[PDB]
């Protein structure tokens, strides 16, 4: 009885694997977006992400399998093989990337439900409530670069968003 | 003038690369040592280690980078395909990539002398106190499984070494 | 036994006097950037810059040198004849000599592993170090005069450059 | 109106650049109390006038330039050649070169008022006043020389000169 | 692969019975400093020298032994069979003994970097600071020597050395 | 009158000789209990005993020569040229050499009674309880290795012996 699915164990492996893969392009394109684009700021929102990509985004995962009997997967690779030519593009490309992930999370709460799943659709909530909050942190970057055409201007705002005290949402946080 | 070295960039994403990718076999072997092999102490042990990695082993270096107009490569591929049969040969494990890791490292010094790239050389001061630290740490590990038959009593004294207040040695620390 | 090596002494002579006349420089660079080019803050960087030159640049190797036998010479001859034609250059020129400093920092290292003198290569690494320190703080502001066409923007920044607490990097501070 | 006078611009700038020269060769005496006479706290004594001199003494020229239209000019010479052939010579040279400041000052003052410029004779004040306290100062350390013949002994007197928390004279602090 | 270097092996022993051999000498020496000179304060000084020499100076052999598989051997013989005959002979000797560190050192180093041991290399590093400061620490003795023919003018100053505060030069400390 | 006695003389100045070597070979039996047979609390608390044998015991020694006119003689040589073939053999030899300790005690007080030397006899009782003291203390660690089987729970029985806060016993401590 209560035998894991099969199916949200590689729905979810594929999921750990999204969320390495993503963290490392990260940490490249914040990388970039200090040495290349001139944007500090820029780079730590970037590095920001990364680390919660291959931190509590993965490690959950990981965490869970262990719970309930699902095995682990360990097959990443990625190259950063171009970048995007400027930062309001690098910032976008970051936004494209994270829509995808709402999306993938939602195939992962569409199939729990499907399998009679509960223990796995009450875990992938969190990722859910993420994939708008994440998608939500960097909207308010890729405005900002609508808002004014002076890279310093810009990276002041972002200076204050990287440095806030985090006080979560209610709903979202 | 002061012109990077091609070389020495080409040994630093390599060793940039190894940071990542040991990083992300630790992760696995963390789960395994907890998952499998009922060790939960044994895999916090190796799950700080895989944080190292691809934590402040990877970041000096594309801060290094930066400074200096040598390139960041990011190209990433790992598998774990297999996993030693017991606690004790995971950590020998271990114990193997770590060793390894002070050989990288004694080559990009080399390097950096024969290159007369004494920033490089100092840069990397910090990785050859790094490679032997390391080590020390996973050996003192090994000899638990030399010293006893019983997981408890090595899973305790793994508890005390993860939980301790680090405190560094005034040379490797 | 353990005589000093005169060609050190000489090397090290040369660069305690390239520190006392690069500082002199650079507090006339400080004295036109608030003067003629309104920019106060640039002032205050260049300043400070100034007085590490004059300060414990130099001292160190008084310091050096009445440890080890090596004897100090004080030639000083600096005039500031012309100046860069605005801020920006201004900030370049100043990128310039730091990125000189690194070279004859390079030099003293390769002779002193030459000269089989071990105290004087241990000697130079904080130089060494310093040398990259000091280029990516100057770097730090030469890409704010690309980032901005706004004087007082730039300023801004600078100013929280300078007024920031200093925290050093863990292998360059 | 209110525009500049030259010739309180040059003796300015004459003033200046004596500062500079002084304070390096001040440096240079502080290295050869300690290193050659065996007098570390002379040294220190010695240095900390040399820091006076490089520090506010060329400062607040620079910055009264800066308030008023004056230009200003760094042009430095200064080679020491030769060195007293004991303490006592020393800080008997330091007190002639403490001396001919007074004289120097004295010229600028009364110029000053030759050229009705109120303002430079208010600002010169503070050196009329430091001429004077910088001299006692100087003239303490002499006194010791002559009241000792013991080295040590006058070693210890002028670390608590050099230890000793500030407090200002009324009139000349 | 990384397997120690046998000759570093010799020297770093070697060097473990010098440091071994010259604590014991230095206890004989302080002994003798109070004891027959009546300077006790001169003994403190060479008894903490002592102390230094048969404390950290021989334990980060031992400890850098047992992080690479180096072996240690204890193999010590030494009598104090004549004294200098007073005081300033007494701590003539001291620095002729540490000039003698200073050169097995850089013996080490250039060894260390001839078999490409480039943890030695640094492991060294830091005999190579404190060689120079320990030399220095006993030239300000030394020098007191020279500076009064009173010893108990000598010995008030080495009192305020010895029960001064450390506070570590940022090079050489 | 009060004429040091020449036999208790040479009796303390083998008792120093026994304190520097026994302290000696301890520091290397402590080396080993890590390194070899993997126990480094075992060799905390053996190198906890080396710097009481080179501490106190010879110090109390020179300290009481200067009071009384006896001379101090430095004349050492010891050479580990076997060890024990295991941890319990290791422990065993320092509790044998301890014993050796007390018989050498015994007669020098038998001895001070002999020459009605009230002074010695008063001066080596610290040295009678201390024989005792030590060997309680080694024998604690003895009975750990015939009450467990295994070196890990050893380890932590002799972790809070060597980390405990020391209380004197009444007569003993
Ligand atoms: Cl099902
Ligand atoms: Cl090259
Ligand atoms: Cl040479
Ligand atoms: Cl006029
Ligand atoms: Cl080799
Ligand atoms: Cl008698
Ligand atoms: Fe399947
Ligand atoms: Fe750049
Ligand atoms: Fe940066
Ligand atoms: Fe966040
Ligand atoms: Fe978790
Ligand atoms: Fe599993
Ligand atoms: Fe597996
Ligand atoms: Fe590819
Ligand atoms: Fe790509
Ligand atoms: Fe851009
Ligand atoms: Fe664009
Ligand atoms: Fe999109
Ligand atoms: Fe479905
Ligand atoms: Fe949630
Ligand atoms: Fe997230
Ligand atoms: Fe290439
Ligand atoms: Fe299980
Ligand atoms: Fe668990
Ligand atoms: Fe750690
Ligand atoms: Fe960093
Ligand atoms: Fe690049
Ligand atoms: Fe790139
Ligand atoms: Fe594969
Ligand atoms: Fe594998
Ligand atoms: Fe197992
Ligand atoms: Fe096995
Ligand atoms: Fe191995
Ligand atoms: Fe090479
Ligand atoms: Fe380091
Ligand atoms: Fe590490
Ligand atoms: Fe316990
Ligand atoms: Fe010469
Ligand atoms: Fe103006
Ligand atoms: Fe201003
Ligand atoms: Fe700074
Ligand atoms: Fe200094
Ligand atoms: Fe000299
Ligand atoms: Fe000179
Ligand atoms: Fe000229
Ligand atoms: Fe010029
Ligand atoms: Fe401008
Ligand atoms: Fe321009
Ligand atoms: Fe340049
Ligand atoms: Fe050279
Ligand atoms: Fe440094
Ligand atoms: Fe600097
Ligand atoms: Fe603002
Ligand atoms: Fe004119
Ligand atoms: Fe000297
Ligand atoms: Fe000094
Ligand atoms: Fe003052
Ligand atoms: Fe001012
Ligand atoms: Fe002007
Ligand atoms: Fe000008
Ligand atoms: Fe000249
Ligand atoms: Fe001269
Ligand atoms: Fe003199
Ligand atoms: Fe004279
Ligand atoms: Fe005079
Ligand atoms: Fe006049
Ligand atoms: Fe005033
Ligand atoms: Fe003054
Ligand atoms: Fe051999
Ligand atoms: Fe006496
Ligand atoms: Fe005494
Ligand atoms: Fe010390
Ligand atoms: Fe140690
Ligand atoms: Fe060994
Ligand atoms: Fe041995
Ligand atoms: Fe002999
Ligand atoms: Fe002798
Ligand atoms: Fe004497
Ligand atoms: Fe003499
Ligand atoms: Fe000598
Ligand atoms: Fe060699
Ligand atoms: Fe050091
Ligand atoms: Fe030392
Ligand atoms: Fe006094
Ligand atoms: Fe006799
Ligand atoms: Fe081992
Ligand atoms: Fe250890
Ligand atoms: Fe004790
Ligand atoms: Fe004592
Ligand atoms: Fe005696
Ligand atoms: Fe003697
Ligand atoms: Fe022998
Ligand atoms: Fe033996
Ligand atoms: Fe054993
Ligand atoms: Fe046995
Ligand atoms: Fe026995
Ligand atoms: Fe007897
Ligand atoms: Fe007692
Ligand atoms: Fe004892
Ligand atoms: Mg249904
Ligand atoms: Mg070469
Ligand atoms: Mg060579
Ligand atoms: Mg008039
Ligand atoms: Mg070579
Ligand atoms: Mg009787």
């Amino acid at each position: 009885i209560m035998q894991k699915s099969n199916k949200i164990n590689d729905a979810l492996n594929q999921h750990y694997k999204l969320n390495v893969e993503l963290g490392l392009v990260y940490a490249h394109y914040a990388h970039v977006a200090d040495d290349e684009f001139d944007m500090p700021y820029l780079g730590k929102f970037i590095q920001h992400l990364s680390e919660d990509k291959l931190g509590v985004h993965k490690e959950y995962i990981s965490d869970y399998f262990k719970r309930n009997g699902m095995k682990l997967k360990t097959d990443v690779s990625v190259a950063v093989k171009s970048i995007p030519s400027d930062a309001k593009a690098l910032i976008q490309e970051v936004y494209a990337r994270e829509n995808e992930v709402r999306d993938h999370v939602k195939a992962i709460a569409k199939l729990a439900l499907a399998e009679d799943d509960y223990e796995s659709f009450y875990f992938i909530q969190w990722y859910v409530r993420d994939g708008l909050k994440d998608l939500t942190e960097v909207d308010d970057v890729v405005k900002l670069f609508n808002s004014s055409n002076d890279k310093l201007i810009i990276e002041e705002t972002i200076k204050e968003m990287v440095e806030k005290e985090e006080s979560e949402h209610e709903i979202w946080g």
